[PDB]
């Protein structure tokens, strides 16, 4: 049945990094306000803000110290107030980050657990006692080091899948689970049209923590086999639905690793499922484009055939650049749309993360002190102190950090590419010199104004939102290339994923072009395609 959440076109908006208003170099709820035109003009119809919660910012705003006070750091309650009366009278809709899987260790409910055992709070997080003098089991932290931190005053640890900042909340215990409800259901009250639900497959633990196998003698081995989408997560999940999501006409991305195409059922089945789309990440982890294929095929027609709903996404906060990962930087402009063309039209919900619809790409800082992410300083310093090199360890937080999705928003070519007049709190990536929106927007071929263009033939054309998607030419290593099909309409995307030329045979009664990065060459056949490198075209065909 059709949706207003399956219609629509979410944009990915990281507040630190979208635009400063007061010139402490830091993104804030008055500069999200101050461009809502661009997000209006470009068609967005959902803005995902992520963290705007009170935070000491360990996370980067995933360490929430007052689900009900806005970060200091981005303004006021009155000023989120603002954000949500103008997004709702540009027709837009907002949805914010729910994290619920642990809070900040300032938290009043952590200050009140850890101050001992007997605590009415003690309950609300993880504790154990240590295991032959040293952590309850051999669990490594998402974030490197222990999962395990512990406390001195109590002498027990508390368990942190995250930072050590960031303690995991007790999901067995009722009390916490009747709070949590309440705290969503204020927000839900204030009108928001729904939330991203963040790391919401590792809110199940393994009851007893056991330890994991460690051949290598590590000090610590990587634990989400004792949470990640565990046994027993399914019976919190449909509680929280019941408890808060059904009650309001809102819609609900969950984050959810460890969730694969066949065994998505109880999280997106419009019968039963927990969430209405989640983010999948098995296509996140020469490139290999028959695995691509085979992966996001899987899950176009595993979830047709559960009646889900695809979370289309190349983007987010936790990744490097599109262009870098399944791109090119020697085709920066026309893979950019190449890859845009390719996840976008698929079934599905489109995001947008900020700057992905530019172009932007990763950066390299030469130093350490020039980087922020908490997990990869906290690599670093394990790292170090284990003997690798200074140099080895750049070398993965250059290529796999997420710091690389996090730098200024690249508005124009001012100081600070317009993100902010005072002194960024993660540097501008140099080449907003050359990648920047007001460069684009006067640019027919900018990527910009490709998205802006892929967004309209979307809302204008029915078979790219309800039509069935079917794979072609599986075996073709270069060119990606798929079906979209609704009553007597036939949509063909066209996408050559390779830096070279290549010839593709084109697989009615009328034909029209929807979109195209390269020139047409008028004595080309349609018969004998022949593409450039990363050239997409989308053709209409009437049958
Ligand atoms: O609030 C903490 C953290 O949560 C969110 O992202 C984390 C995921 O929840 C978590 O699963 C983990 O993702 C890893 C995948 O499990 C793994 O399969 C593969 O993709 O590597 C990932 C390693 O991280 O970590 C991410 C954080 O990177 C939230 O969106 C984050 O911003 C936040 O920091
Ligand atoms: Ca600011
Ligand atoms: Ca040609």
């Amino acid at each position: 049945e059709k949706k207003w959440w399956k219609e629509a076109v979410a944009y990915q908006i990281y507040p630190r990094s979208f635009m400063d208003s007061n010139g402490d170099g830091i993104g804030d709820i008055q500069g999200v306000i101050s461009k809502l035109d661009y997000l209006s003009d470009l068609g967005i119809d959902v803005i995902w803000i992520c963290p705007i919660y009170q935070s000491p910012n360990d996370d980067n705003g995933y360490d929430i110290s007052d689900y009900k006070d806005i970060m200091k750091d981005f303004g006021t309650m009155e000023d989120f107030d603002e954000l949500l009366d103008e997004v709702h009278h540009r027709g837009m809709k907002l949805i914010m980050d729910l994290v619920i899987n642990h809070t900040s260790d300032e938290h009043p409910w952590f200050l009140e657990s850890r101050s001992a055992k007997e605590n009415p709070y003690r309950d609300y997080y993880i504790w154990h006692e240590g295991k032959d003098g040293k952590e309850p089991n051999n669990w490594e932290s998402i974030f490197s080091g222990s999962a395990w931190e512990f406390d001195e005053k109590t002498k027990e640890y508390y368990m942190h899948v995250f930072s050590k900042k960031q303690p995991d909340l007790n999901w067995e215990n009722e009390k916490v689970r009747h709070e949590l409800y309440e705290m969503v259901n204020w927000w839900l009250d204030k009108g928001i049209d729904g939330f991203r639900v963040d790391a919401i497959s590792h809110i199940k633990k393994v009851a007893g923590f056991p330890d994991l196998p460690n051949p290598e003698k590590l000090d610590y081995v990587p634990s989400f086999e004792g949470h990640m989408n565990r046994p027993g997560i399914q019976e919190h999940l449909k509680e929280l639905k019941e408890k808060t999501f059904a009650k309001y006409d809102i819609m609900t991305v969950g984050q959810a690793p460890g969730v694969t195409s066949d065994s998505a059922d109880e999280w997106v089945a419009e019968d039963g499922g927990n969430f209405n789309m989640i983010f999948q990440f098995e296509h996140m982890g020469p490139l290999d484009l028959i695995e691509l294929k085979t992966i996001l095929t899987n899950w176009q027609n595993g979830l047709e055939k559960i009646n889900g709903w695809n979370a289309l996404y190349l983007e987010n906060h936790d990744q490097i650049r599109s262009v870098n990962k399944f791109g090119s930087t020697a085709y920066r402009v026309e893979s950019a749309k190449c890859l845009a063309a390719l996840y976008f039209l698929m079934k599905g919900t489109p995001f947008i993360y900020q700057g992905q619809e530019l172009g932007m790409t990763n950066v390299k800082f030469d130093s350490i002190d020039d980087y922020d992410d908490v997990g990869m300083i906290n690599y670093y310093r394990i790292q170090r102190e284990k003997g690798d090199s200074h140099d080895e360890i750049m070398k993965v937080i250059w290529e796999t950090g997420r710091d690389n999705s996090r730098t200024p928003m690249q508005w124009n070519t001012e100081k600070n590419a317009g993100f902010s007049t005072g002194n960024p709190w993660m540097k501008v990536n140099p080449n907003y010199v050359d990648i920047n929106v007001e460069e684009q927007k006067s640019d027919k071929n900018s990527v910009l104004n490709f998205y802006k263009q892929l967004i309209k033939i979307r809302k204008q054309h029915d078979v790219l939102v309800y039509g069935t998607y079917k794979l072609l030419a599986e075996e073709d290593s270069a060119i990606y290339a798929y079906t979209r099909t609704l009553e007597g309409k036939t949509a063909v995307v066209i996408c050559n994923m390779s830096p070279n030329n290549q010839t593709f045979e084109f697989p009615f009664t009328n034909i029209e072009v929807l979109i195209h990065n390269y020139p047409l060459d008028k004595n080309e056949t349609l018969e004998q395609c022949t593409l450039h490198p990363y050239e997409t075209r989308v053709y209409l065909l009437s049958l």
